[PDB]
């Protein structure tokens, strides 16, 4: 059977279904009369009726609003049969992919991150890692792309910004020098991840970071 | 054969040639191993080599720039075949669309209209018309969508603004009073022809418009 190349449709669609997607039949039906029809999970079985196929037609179309992050892609099979009861094609395998939305938020491995750093530590140094998820398309899109950054300090002292992440990582290291358990002992850091490579949607967590003798 | 719904390729690209359209398999090669290839107008008839298949990944190519103002459409077939060249699909019909880009500036049916007027007509009271032709899509896109403007009257008086044309007519009217032929005879406007409603390209002719008595 040949495959069709591939038939989008975006996640989430609203308002009137079911909707047109595309027309798939024969050059054959001046030759004789095409009957079509389609097969499958989405078509004839679970779930079943997610697509229809229009007998005479050949259009295809999807009853309900689908979810990527459930079922990413479907495959069916459309056939093109005569009064007759001959097949008038091969059938064709449907191949019909589900385009990715951002509707999913990044979330934290945890909600509370440690570290111990070594008062004594170099500007460059590793102090932990913090980690998040995003349940989007980290394949096609950036709507699972996550930046992690450092949103507040505290306390804000000796300066600003004693720490540094790593955007890509999620690894945290010393931006800076003036590092002393006993001034400051232990920083609380409010770090924020961001899809769209930052710009998308954001969560925020914790990370505790003991200095240490 | 089946007829696959259709492949969108814009007109005028640019940069490295071939580039991939879609890829067209067979999924009877996991059993034994298959071979592409396209014959059509455009593949292997005239105008031949537009379009090639990758003959062992069955890659859809695309061999040099479009232009949908010559050729919008193309109708190819592909095959499949085992290495004793026997087939083992039915040929599929496939379909290209060539998309639009506004490579096409208005051009005023003439270099100057002529109109007339007469000084007792009151404003609202309509003088002539100017028009414009755009080659691009005019039934799928805003490339062929004309906007005009009045850019110039000559002379300014009595009032700059003697007259006023729909944007979306090509219509001229008389917009304010104090016409009299004894006083300022003719004038001339520029006029302005312009695509994507205005906002693209442009091009300009004069209007001469004539006070009678
Ligand atoms: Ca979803
Ligand atoms: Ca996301
Ligand atoms: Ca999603
Ligand atoms: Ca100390
Ligand atoms: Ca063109
Ligand atoms: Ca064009
Ligand atoms: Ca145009
Ligand atoms: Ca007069």
């Amino acid at each position: 059977d040949w495959v069709i190349p591939p038939i989008s449709c975006p996640e989430n669609e609203k308002g009137e279904f079911p909707k047109n997607l595309v027309q798939i039949k024969s050059n054959r039906d001046k030759e004789t009369k095409v009957f079509y029809s389609i097969t499958g999970q989405g078509a004839d079985k679970p779930p079943v009726g997610v697509f229809i196929i229009e007998r005479e037609t050949g259009w295809l179309k999807v009853t309900q609003p689908l979810d990527r992050e459930a079922i990413a892609k479907y495959i069916l099979y459309s056939h093109a049969d005569s009064s007759n009861g001959e097949a008038v094609e091969d059938p064709m395998e449907i191949v019909i992919t589900v385009t990715d939305q951002n509707d999913n938020r990044p979330e934290f491995t945890q909600e509370v991150f440690e570290g111990s750093v070594a008062e004594g530590a170099v500007p460059g140094t590793s102090v932990m890692k913090v980690s998040a998820t995003d349940a989007d398309d980290d394949v096609n899109t950036y709507n699972a792309a996550i930046a992690y950054t450092i949103v507040s300090q505290d306390p804000e002292l000796p300066h600003k910004n004693m720490f540094t992440v790593n955007r890509d990582t999620g690894v945290i290291s010393v931006l800076t020098s003036g590092l002393d358990r006993e001034s400051y002992p232990t920083y609380t850091l409010v770090v924020q991840a961001a899809d769209l490579q930052g710009e998308g949607l954001s969560t925020t967590a914790k990370a505790v970071i003991t200095v240490k003798d």
